[PDB]
């Protein structure tokens, strides 16, 4: 007959169930992930100039790269039924295919992938590097992006600069930039490539190259344009993790206030691989997903000089973001009226980067997802009170101007928001509002109405009184609640953090191994702001997207924290206000939009 | 019963015979070749410091490198029963293993092979080069030289210098040299490597490197220390072929008057790949085996500056020589009392570099041989008459001093002779002498006694009168003669050449395809010399070694010409004086030593 899963009945040890039986249990409907199996780093994204279609890529099942297309930046169509567009086992990549990026109009006017071809394993920053384990090779797709055919020749970058003792040398990221062109006297619209890694006994680095010939064959090395001492940190480690022991997945792009701009301010996103001391061999224990703003100067060699940094996503399991310029002329942008954008997809590892021992993987028959596509832009925060909170150095914002008479500053930071078409589609269900209210005493106050399924967007503003500052206040929402389970998301002033408490999230965690229930946290400063003569603590503007087990928490256009919320009971759908009674908090009207949408309309599962 | 070969009966079309049936027909007994099958370039030679044994290597059956040892530099023992000590099919060399050389005391004090690992074919100077087709990789033998184990890592030299459009990039030749050390301020006894090839639209070259680390991992590029314009030539092309379109098998070593000397004069041997115009794609039509003397200077970068050049062997099929320093402390040198030597083995291709269409290869079941080991040294020619013959520039000798009163000069050139232990062993048979005589009229004059087998050394001096100069004289010997066959070897003044006429050598060439009968030739100048007051044309001092089908012609300690003489009839063993009647010629007593010896005493075949 069939395998019988009834989510009103208590879970077994989930490891005892048949393979595939929990395929739908925690599976999102509005996120990019393959038809089944494991997803790794995103990469390979490009806009096809001939069609305007946006292609997304990701590592799949540890055997190369799979891909999908989108004509709206909301929904996707698989290429090759989800099967890889390039796989290991060639002359240059006999052991593995790691991340690569695409020159959309490359050799013969075709999408041209420059990627890390792997010949020797293991590879880790903590151990000696095997010579030639990572090279960079070319492949070209002449069939619309379903198959990237390896050029029948050796790698175009056959290793690091002479005698460099690299920790890593991978994830080539191709990009154009007119500011670099002027500084370096490059031909206009030269392609640059950064390769990510570092050097033993020195620290993490991005290795910079430029196209030497129009055939993409030779790549002139321009030095370690950005490097940091081993396990150093931006500021004192508060706002942007650590530079740690190795850089991965370096992206480079340039922004203004609306989106992507070639002449704009220059940013990079990187993963950093961290560790406690002493180092455990071959173990990266901390996977930080950072963004960094910087100025670019030259003294013989070009240099990127960070002036602020933060997290692109604060989630423990968030890492390895890959993004791409998406021009206004693309199919999605033409329909939505968007200007040029930089769209970034963060990876949410499904199994704690392969440390989640005993998770029911064969039952689920999939592992991991990408997060919602995110638009990156320069965000300005006006009318901020010029005080110590605003003026802190080594943080994730900087003062760009002053008004002495008003007593204020204008702050600059990285804007992070859900890509506009995806956001509209997430909100396309049916909506209802809960009335605003002030809470002063301790407890959870049920919503009058809660969603009946685990697929929703909750939006709300939280306004705090002056005395909340430095207090023991905790305020937010309890979600996915029933008598058996609950998840609490709250702001906490004591350490200026958004917290996701997962201690009670999953009844399955009580009966099964490998179901992480540890707290998640990200730093967020609410500044003192001036609005029509009166000073107040900045409003907390919250968006929670729950897509079955995938939780993404956005705040104030500049913050994201994402995690797994693997609730079991069909019942666990209630929402409540939460406040710990330390001070007062005023909640606006809360909007709940239920159902999301189907990001994979041509799949049945 | 058996396949019936009777060498008194006329040959069939040899291609019709059973496989292996002609295994012994033309097979040498005193030369280095594998137990069966094809031999290519020699390479890999080294003296094992722990044992004093000299190892020889050669490409075998187009699938890697085979090896043998010798404790006397006369006889050899196979390693692995003739099976390869290293074969293609690894990560770095999936398609082929080309030449390599050995640092005898390398990694872990073991013989360390640096060799060309091949990943893409075809490779030829005349066509576009496939990127990464040739890299240089390391292997180490920990079992006495029977197996060279590939290091489990990528190549240590993963391609040519940045953006160089090489014609070829192979045959790494490791060597030490104190003169380079001083010029470059290298650590004492630094290992150098030259790699051979050239650049498209520029010409042939040797790429020079030095050891950067004691682990042999990194090789610092020191430039094209020697290069020549495409298809240029030493002098006007008379004495040293052409530099042609590509250099192969570059060896570098240093000599004095006795043998090898680290502080001596610097020499290189190279193969050059030539062609008529227009170029036929993928065809090298001329394979020149050159030696070159040069001085080494520095102006920022080091440079080798040729001051004379010639052929190491004039044979059309002679090519690809590999040689090695053999110290006085070796097993062979200890027994013979030799000083440090440089021993070179020339390749004699068996099939015109794979152009010999229809040769009975499967019948023979072997292809090619190495030539006799040769000692190289600086040779001086005293008491030469200071005239235009001696003073010619762009030749294979140079004046090193003058005696104005005597009217003479002392010349310098490369000495080429059979290695001393091999020579003694070749002469170990039974000897007889033919009386000297003067010949004035035309014809062939039979020896009173000729050898009864096709295994002998014939030595003789030919003295010419003053009028021979510029005349139509031809004088020498007819060998391997009967009513059906003959081979004539003679000196000819009209173009100062030794000629081997093979028009009548092989009755099998009349019934079978692919049995070359074209003439062979090498230039040799006999100078005017002064000996006790009287001026005479220099004596022609000739040594002919016939080892079944392998003919090597030596003259005057400075000349060698080698070829195939594939006579059929058992009868074809007679020797005669030869003279064409143009002038007079005085032959000394001719010594004939018959039988040679068995260079492979632990083989039965
Ligand atoms: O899967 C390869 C791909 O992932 C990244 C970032 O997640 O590398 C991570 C990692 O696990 O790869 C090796 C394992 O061999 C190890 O050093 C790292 O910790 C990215 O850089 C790669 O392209
Ligand atoms: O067999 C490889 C070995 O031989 C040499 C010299 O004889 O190369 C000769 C040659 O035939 O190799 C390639 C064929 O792929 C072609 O370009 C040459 O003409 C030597 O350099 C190699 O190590
Ligand atoms: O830069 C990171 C590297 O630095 C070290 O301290 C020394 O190599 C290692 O722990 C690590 O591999
Ligand atoms: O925190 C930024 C978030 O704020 C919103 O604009 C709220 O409507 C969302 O679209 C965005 O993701
Ligand atoms: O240097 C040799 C090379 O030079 C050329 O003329 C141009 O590349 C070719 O015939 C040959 O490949
Ligand atoms: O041409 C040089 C030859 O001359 C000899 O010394 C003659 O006895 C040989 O040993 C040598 O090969
Ligand atoms: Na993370
Ligand atoms: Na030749």
């Amino acid at each position: 007959m069939s395998v019988v899963i009834d989510y009103n009945v208590a879970p077994p040890n989930l490891s005892t169930l048949p393979n595939g039986s929990l395929f739908e249990t925690w599976r999102p409907r509005a996120h990019v992930l393959p038809p089944n199996g494991q997803i790794g780093d995103p990469c390979l994204h490009y806009t096809d100039p001939a069609t305007g279609l946006f292609h997304v890529g990701f590592l799949h099942d540890g055997s190369g790269i799979s891909s999908a297309t989108t004509d709206d930046l909301a929904t996707y169509q698989d290429l090759n039924q989800g099967n890889q567009v390039i796989v290991p086992g060639g002359i240059n990549d006999p052991v593995a295919v790691f991340d690569g990026s695409v020159i959309p109009n490359g050799i013969n006017g075709l999408p041209t992938l420059l990627y890390t071809s792997v010949s020797y394993l293991p590879i880790h920053w903590s151990i000696p590097y095997t010579r030639g384990s990572e090279t960079q090779s070319l492949a070209v797709s002449s069939d619309g992006g379903s198959n990237f055919t390896k050029l029948d020749q050796g790698p175009v970058i056959p290793g690091p600069p002479f005698a460099y003792n690299v920790t890593a040398f991978r994830d080539p990221y191709v990009f154009q930039n007119p500011t670099l062109d002027s500084l370096l006297h490059s031909k206009n619209n030269t392609w640059y490539t950064v390769i990510s890694g570092g050097l033993h006994e020195k620290g993490p680095a991005q290795f910079l190259y430029r196209q030497y010939d129009s055939d993409f064959q030779y790549w002139e090395y321009l030095g370690q344009w950005w490097h940091e001492p081993t396990n150093s940190t931006w500021g004192n480690g508060t706002w942007a993790g650590r530079w740690a022991f190795n850089f991965e997945t370096g992206n480079v792009f340039s922004l203004d206030e609306y989106g992507y701009n070639p002449h704009g301010q220059i940013f990079t996103t990187i993963g950093t691989e961290g560790s406690d001391l002493p180092v455990v061999p071959q173990l990266t224990s901390i996977h930080d997903m950072l963004w960094v703003s910087g100025t670019v100067s030259r003294n013989g060699s070009v240099s990127f000089n960070p002036n602020m940094a933060g997290f692109l996503d604060w989630g423990f399991s968030s890492y390895a973001a890959a993004g791409k310029v998406l021009p206004s002329t693309s199919l999605p942008s033409t329909k939505s009226g968007a200007p040029d954008r930089f769209i970034s997809y963060v990876w949410l590892s499904g199994d704690l980067f392969e440390q989640a021992e005993g998770f029911p993987t064969n039952q689920q028959n999939w592992t991991g997802t990408l997060l919602l596509p995110r638009e990156l832009r320069v965000l300005y925060i006006p009318n901020v009170v010029d005080n110590a909170l605003a003026r802190e150095s080594g943080a994730s914002w900087q003062v760009v101007s002053s008004d002495g008479s008003a007593g204020t500053v204008e702050l600059q930071t990285l804007g992070i928001s859900i890509a506009r078409e995806t956001k509209a589609a997430l909100l396309s269900g049916t909506s209802f509002t809960e009335s605003g209210r002030t809470l002063n005493s301790s407890g959870v106050v049920p919503f009058k109405r809660s969603p009946s399924e685990k697929f929703f967007v909750l939006s709300a503003q939280l306004s705090f009184p002056a005395s909340a500052r430095g207090s023991g206040l905790k305020s937010g929402f309890q979600i996915l609640s029933s008598e058996h389970e609950s998840t609490t998301v709250y702001y906490q002033f004591s350490n200026e953090s958004i917290i996701v408490d997962r201690s009670n999230t999953s009844a399955a965690a009580r009966t099964t191994d490998g179901i992480d229930s540890s707290a998640e946290a990200g730093k967020l400063r609410l500044f003192d702001v001036l609005n029509g003569g009166e000073q107040a603590i900045e409003t907390l503007d919250l968006t929670l997207v729950v897509d079955n087990s995938v939780l993404e928490v956005y705040a104030n256009g500049r913050f994201a924290l994402s995690t797994w919320v693997r609730s079991w009971y069909a019942n666990s759908t209630n929402i409540s206000f939460f406040h710990n009674g330390v001070g007062g908090v005023a909640f606006s009207k809360v909007t709940v939009s239920e159902g999301l949408y189907d990001a994979w309309p041509d799949r049945q599962y």
